[PDB]
């Protein structure tokens, strides 16, 4: 968990602080997987050029643009679709490189969520800085790792993983105890996989 | 994984089930930020169970050929043939994993990505396609090592590293280096959580 800070207090930090803006785009999903698993929500993340999962967005130079303007410019290159606004602002966090990470989020219709994925494959950043969008599975299968735990066992931008788990909580998309349960299962999954290659003694 | 030939795979007997997966890749002459050659782009997919793997799935050899079955299960919205067959491996519950591979042009690879986002499997069994970055940045983790530190279907990760070698897409010593750096990354990060 990262240290949180209000927007107005974040925008008065000295010139030694850089700002980032990322967007969590998600849609309520009424479907079920394999006839019994409710999907609840579909959330968009993406594979970055450095091989890590993160959110759409990136560095925003506050000197030249509003946070919203700068985020939408980035989204224009990496998604090429919509225009977020201050109403979509969710949180600001301090990262450990003095960076203030601003998190935006908007619930989309399922139709627009799919339209974003379609526009992403045609975007300027596709195949360069963005290597592909992925939906987050929020369910957990009977084996207690399938789905969200396995997904959390992937390799993330540290800030993005914190943001994802934070947003799911405060947006009442997943109970906090279920988020931490899945994170614990992910960590035990990572240990199970690592032991096969490089076990401790 | 213990490898076996195609003809010997089909004589494994009815007790063995067969899976078929496709590694679609393209030569990539681009350079990331104008410095680092991308070499090749390979398509993988995020699965319903949160793991990265290859398109494809199980095939019922009593009703489809391996190639016909594969083509129905790709979940990409190209038709693979016998010549695209690459290797067969025996999974670590009697499953023979057949791996098919075909080199495409980058533009054709892009066309598969565009068709994939419109497939009926999208948003249920397939949660998205990703391109494998085969470059390694100067920090020794950026790109391919970080990518290999994600979570894979165990067969898919072995199929990827095997295919990259035998197809002469990456020298073996570079594949070992990238895997080693990814595994060391996983260890150090895991030590922050479960020392």
């Amino acid at each position: 968990e990262l240290k949180q800070i209000s927007r107005v207090e974040a925008m008065r930090l000295g010139p030694g602080w850089s700002h980032s803006c990322h967007a969590m785009l998600y849609a309520a999903n009424p479907g079920q997987l394999f006839g019994r698993i409710p999907m609840r929500f579909s959330v968009l993340m993406q594979m970055r050029f450095d091989g890590l999962l993160g959110f759409p967005g990136g560095f925003v130079d506050r000197r030249f643009w509003s946070l919203e303007d700068g985020l939408n410019r980035v989204l224009g290159l990496g998604l090429g679709c919509l225009r977020l606004t201050e109403a979509d602002y969710l949180s600001s966090h301090l990262t450990e490189h003095r960076v203030v990470a601003h998190l935006y989020a908007r619930q989309l219709t399922l139709e627009q969520l799919h339209a974003v994925e379609i526009s992403a494959v045609h975007s300027r950043d596709h195949g360069l800085e963005v290597l592909g969008l992925v939906r987050v599975p929020l369910y957990t299968q009977k084996d207690r790792v399938g789905g969200f735990p396995n997904f959390l066992s992937n390799a993330f931008v540290s800030t993005a993983k914190c943001q994802l788990l934070f947003a799911l909580k405060v947006l009442n998309m997943m109970p906090e105890e279920k988020l931490v349960e899945a994170l614990a299962a992910a960590t035990e999954k990572q240990k199970k996989a690592l032991e096969k290659l490089l076990p401790a003694s």
